[PDB]
């Protein structure tokens, strides 16, 4: 369970042909041995569940038992991977989940107006972080965790 005098992050990071993976793994590399994240010389528990395959499929829900989402990130670096964030999120639609879409490293500007036009439509934040392997700068990632400990605090979840 949760330690109630540690605040808890728990993400689901969604990205197929192993994005999802490549991220989780880059983020527990930042980690403490028992998943801590710091933050502003602050201690979070952070929870990560990577998805990267069909989420009808219980093995790749959003939620399970001991796990209620807080956001998502979303990954993206081509046709078939942004194909796969809009397929997963309206299927699984989890709705006022804070979502965030993100372009990463492998045509590069249909994949910036379809990530811009898909964000839209998610009503979600896209960030390009293909120009800045297929990783994201961490204080992008602390960014990204900062601002759902605030949405965390304002919708409740
Ligand atoms: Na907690
Ligand atoms: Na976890
Ligand atoms: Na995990």
């Amino acid at each position: 369970g949760s330690d109630p005098n540690v605040d808890r992050i728990n993400l689901v990071i969604l990205g197929r042909d192993g994005l999802a993976r490549e991220l989780a793994n880059e983020i527990r590399a930042l980690c403490t041995n028992d998943d801590k994240y710091v933050i502003d010389g602050k201690m979070y528990e952070l929870s990560l569940r990577p998805i990267e395959g069909n989420v009808r499929l219980p093995v790749n829900s959003f939620q399970t038992s001991t796990f209620q989402p807080h956001g998502c990130l979303c990954l993206y670096n081509s046709k078939e991977s942004l194909s796969y964030v809009v397929e997963s999120i309206e299927k699984s639609r989890l709705i006022n989940l804070p979502l965030t879409l993100i372009l990463v490293n492998r045509t590069a500007h249909s994949l910036i107006q379809h990530g811009q036009q898909v964000a839209s439509k998610l009503q979600c934040v896209f960030l390009d972080a293909a120009s800045t392997g297929r990783n994201i700068n961490e204080k992008q990632i602390s960014l990204i965790l900062r601002g759902l400990l605030e949405s965390k605090r304002n919708l409740n979840l």
